């Protein structure tokens, strides 16, 4: 197994289509022992995580809660055994209030909303690292999820800005984590299609992206030299696990693209 | 002159060594008609602006105050005349609480501090653009100030994160401004200069690298090259540049050593 | 009413027709008060007739940028034009050539090395050659500007010319090092694209090039060379005095947007 | 093994200090079956490759020789078995005549020298791909070696230009290789110290880098959040094998940095 004997904390599992779910699934298939986090309705998280290959303990973590963050290392140690430390941490937490996205005018997003999206999506990558580094092994690896924000694009709007900030945070976290031998990297994934139910009785599932976002996302498979399957999270999950492994041991503060090569081409 | 007849709003004048002061000075030397803004130390700013080549009116603007922002377009029109519009706007406001700029470890900066610095240094570029675009002419130019955040650096810490955010914001402001024919760009400037302390010492050592790297050298005591570059972007001579970042750093960022 | 380049002496390469971007660079420069020296090699008689359509007279020197004798004599021949006590303030490299095998008339892999090397020579290496030849007669504070087409991403048809432009960007950063020793700046302008027997490569390029106006926040007019010409003149001026080794985009903002 | 059952062609083994030697070593340790190339003193290359963990056939390949390139596929099929194809190809070929490097003035490099370095160091990445793609499996991987040329630097001079060209070539090779399901990527390695002998009777080993290049290379360990060991090729060799594996399956046209994180930091 690529991650045999490694102990890995995975944040961000909300549904069975959360990219963190597939990261967790591949890591377990590759021999890792997981610790999972959730915040709201832990019982509902427990139901999803019971669909993973192997059991895994669930810890409560609201990344905006300094008390949760302050106690996390000790709660991790309780569950993995006090002599043991983590080898990997996955940050898969991204959120921006809807006023900051979609067809809401970019200029109309209230600061309070954008600040919260910045907190959850970018600042919390630093918060999580600070919280977990005291219980990580030398040579360990922290990986966060990115969506390339180098160029502006329709709909992604202020979430793009939060990802630009996240990329910058990642470089400082790598500086801090490196002092104790830990790597920090982001995976810039191509778009993965997400379904959500209409919030009404009789509701059905349907694509979350609106028209403009869908048109934007369909460009990836057109551009990607090896194509891009928006319904397939597995290549992204494998890439995260590559960074959690010891096979990129000299990469840190960096961004690895799992996007079919789309960002390298222009049509 | 380079900006002959252009009406330009300049934010960020604090002292007569502020880069905004030198931007305003060069712009007036090049024929611009200015409107200035201030908030903190507003009487002091009026005194400072008397040292400019020419007088200019001053409007109060706290870029965190949505009432100040919503009234700004009407207040500008009152100053310049209701049938006239601005051709240029300069965003030269950067603030990050010291806890985000190296007086403590990176990890110790509290969110409330970093959020405020993000608000002032990144979000408000969008706020100001939203406020001014209704009174800007087609072909106009919004320019903000940047400090290259592509790589992490000693001490600059969360201000560098804010500037990465600002660069992203600029690309979206360009999208919105272009709908009415207005450009939006940043200038990535090189650094401009007993109780001294660690964060200041770290920044000093980092900043001395620019002159070492810059093929044409870098004078940390000379704001004029940066001010001239801003005026270039305010002029009609970069009419197809938007969403972009122009480096005024001696070429330091293009060289490894 | 001072012009942007008032009193400056500027050498301009690359004028082939009155549609050449170099023609428009020269035209705007003269409108802004510059005194020009022009160069040509192929179709010299044609170039002379073309250069007479510029606003003001300008002498024409022969320069094959692959000819080391032409390069080596260039500084002395410039001094004859402008006076031994005078120097140039600006130099424009607007020479790009890649044999058609490197620009999409056949698949990328089929381009022969000899063709690609020739295009590398003319489109990338000669930026360094020209700088070497002109710098001894350039003033401190002067400016060398070359023409770029953003090669950060692979594109249809442009193929090995894109590779040459990647190389050119790297050359520019090294020319900046050498030029900086005598106070001279070196930069590239990355321009957006400027416009029955139509053929495949041209069709691919047209479809690709129409995307600039779609992406550009301020639009992009492929029929209008003036914004690019002005941007070159901005770099030749004293208004970007701390920019060197760099790439300035004159593309409507298209490269900053995905859609 | 990370590369169990994979057939991989490795170019560029000159000495037992060539990065390609260490790539070949790790690939064999990870279960790969190799085919090796050489051009100069094939008997001397056979002697170097006998120190690899396992035997591997050696094929002659001058990448400037179109007859060598045109026959390469058939000569590969002969040695790996007529029904078989390659899963991986490593390009580790870089050369610039000395007039193009060091304390030679940048402006004094003759074009014929720079053209030759461009041919060997950049054009030949396309030539090798063209020659080997007919005998590569879908899902295969081509990996070339890079030294980050994003900024100019002392000494590296025209080789920097060649690497800039190589990066561009890699993005076009990715477009072409992707049509048959093959990825193409570069590894941008930190500097690896190289010793060479003075060309004199009684000669000794010493660093090939001149003063300015040594000062440049020494910055990596200072900048790198996890440090950078110029004497250790292994992290770079491992990163190449990561790209040859199936664990970065959606990465193509790209550049993976194995440099300790140094390019993400500024002092």
């Amino acid at each position: 197994g690529l991650l045999e004997g490694k102990r890995i904390l995975v944040t961000g599992i909300i549904t069975d289509s959360s990219i963190a779910f597939h990261i967790a699934k591949v890591a377990q298939e590759q021999g890792a022992e997981l610790v999972l986090t959730g915040f709201d309705r832990l019982r509902l998280i427990e139901r999803i995580t019971q669909r993973l290959p192997k059991p895994a303990p669930l810890l409560e973590l609201d990344v905006q809660n300094e008390e949760h963050l302050g106690s996390l290392a000790g709660r991790i140690s309780e569950v993995i055994g006090e002599g043991n430390k983590l080898d990997g941490v996955v940050h898969s937490i991204g959120f921006m209030p809807q006023s900051g996205m979609g067809v809401n005018p970019f200029f109309d997003a209230p600061f309070a909303d954008v600040s919260k999206g910045f907190h959850i999506s970018a600042f919390s990558y630093s918060s999580l690292a600070k919280a977990v580094l005291p219980v990580m092994n030398r040579g360990g690896s922290i990986v966060g999820m990115d969506f390339d924000p180098t160029r502006a694009m329709p709909a992604y709007n202020w979430m793009t800005v939060a990802k630009s900030a996240l990329e910058s945070v990642n470089r400082f976290v790598a500086r801090e984590a490196g002092k104790v031998g830990v790597r920090s990297n982001l995976v810039a994934a191509g778009p993965i299609r997400t379904l959500a139910m209409s919030a009404i009785v009789g509701g059905a599932l349907g694509d979350e992206a609106g028209q403009q976002m869908q048109l934007l996302e369909e460009g990836w498979d057109q551009r990607a030299p090896i194509g891009w399957d928006m319904k397939d999270p597995t290549p992204v999950a494998k890439t995260v696990c590559a960074l959690l492994s010891d096979w990129l041991p000299a990469t840190t503060g960096d961004i690895i693209f799992a996007d079919g090569g789309a960002h390298t081409q222009l049509l």
